[PDB]
């Protein structure tokens, strides 16, 4: 077979999620989200929140192999005049793509409770909801009308709920606290390196995936399909598991800036170009975000982890078919 054929076979048999499993898992999330809105509205009346909503690859049809996880965004309500956010490149940590949230002026905020040293801690905010998750063993049988049973995920996933549905199906929904100041959207998703775990993370995923969708919609291209193959490959081994969806998505987006033709028959050529690009970014130890160039997406990896990834992908341009096995 030509590489083209092996790629389509790989996507079909490995990357692609069965349309049945996919939609059913999706509905489970929708069902639980709707329930969690109502119940938590009553269980946490003091907490300034917006409506919770779903987010992630499962919601965008970019999830691969199996459908088992999705994010539940928890938007905190902040008084814009009592808080300011500071871009990481302007702090002592010097981490682009990550933010401090500083308490301002006077007034009272419910969220004053999560402030330490005059800053809103993403970890302290997380601990508030780890309590809420752990406290779910006190809840009534929510969603029991549609035969769902909500249980705290097994440790250490202190922010995850586990939804079991028909039959021996499990959907893992993790709570993700989010903060909007001005037009800056931040999520409490810790920096990989622990010395940065108290910085808020700038939300880049909605813009990345929207760009991906718009580009493929315009010409029925195979950018998304190619991405899904990569995500599936990177889920195959521990080594390649240190690569993220965001990283691979931005590899694709960068290549899309150089290549306009993403016809289905160009898939194999793009897949090779994608690997070449990935190798070059690893070589340089820098993968700039396509939508926010100031942010290096490889800055959560140690230089050794980067070198080891490069070593893992060294012969991929000459033996690409090996990745699919
Ligand atoms: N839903 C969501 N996830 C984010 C965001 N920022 C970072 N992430 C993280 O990125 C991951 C989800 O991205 P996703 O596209 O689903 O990757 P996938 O799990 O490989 O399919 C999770 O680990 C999230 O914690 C964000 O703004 N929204």
């Amino acid at each position: 077979m030509s590489l083209q054929e092996k790629l389509l076979t790989y996507y079909r048999n490995r990357a692609a999620i069965p349309a049945g499993e996919q939609a059913r898992a999706k509905q489970a999330a929708v069902d639980i989200c709707a329930e969690l809105r109502s119940f938590l509205r009553a269980k946490l009346p003091d907490m300034p929140l917006r409506d919770m909503y779903l987010s992630g690859s499962l919601y965008d049809d970019l999830q691969v192999v199996t459908a088992d996880h999705i994010q539940l965004i928890v938007p905190l309500v902040l008084e814009q005049n009592l808080w300011s956010c500071i871009p990481g490149e302007d702090t002592i940590m010097n981490v682009p793509g990550f933010f401090l949230v500083r308490r301002e002026n006077r007034g009272s905020s419910y969220w004053d409770r999560c402030v330490v040293g005059g800053y809103l801690s993403p970890k302290t905010v997380a601990d508030t909801f780890e309590k809420v998750v752990a406290g779910s063993i006190n809840w009534p049988a929510i969603g029991s009308l549609l035969d769902y049973v909500i249980r705290p995920a097994p440790p250490p996933e202190a922010l995850t709920l586990e939804v079991q549905y028909e039959r021996d199906k499990h959907l893992f929904i993790d709570f993700l606290p989010s903060v909007t100041l001005g037009d800056t959207v931040l999520v409490a998703k810790p920096h990989r390196l622990a010395q940065y775990d108290n910085l808020w993370r700038l939300s880049l995923r909605p813009a990345e995936t929207a760009r991906l969708r718009a580009l493929d919609q315009a010409d029925s291209g195979c950018r998304s399909l190619c991405l899904k193959i990569l995500k599936a490959i990177c889920k195959s081994t521990p080594a390649l598991g240190h690569l993220t969806a965001s990283q691979l998505t931005n590899v694709i987006l960068h290549l899309a800036q150089e290549e306009a033709d993403w016809s289905p028959d160009m898939l194999a050529d793009r897949f090779l170009q994608a690997l070449r690009g990935l190798i070059s970014y690893l070589e340089a130890g820098v993968l700039p975000s396509a939508l926010n160039p100031k942010v290096n997406l490889f800055a959560e990896l140690t230089p050794e982890e980067i070198d080891e990834l490069g070593y893992t992908l060294y012969c991929s341009l000459s033996e690409p078919e090996v990745l699919l096995q």
